[PDB]
């Protein structure tokens, strides 16, 4: 199924620094 997301399994760490930055900005 990740082939329909252009193999997000390689980039997901860049996505998770998003999910930690977006989330600190939700507590700020």
């Amino acid at each position: 199924s990740d082939a329909a997301v252009d193999t997000s399994s390689e980039i997901t760490t860049k996505d998770l620094k998003e999910k930690k930055e977006v989330v600190e900005e939700a507590e700020n």
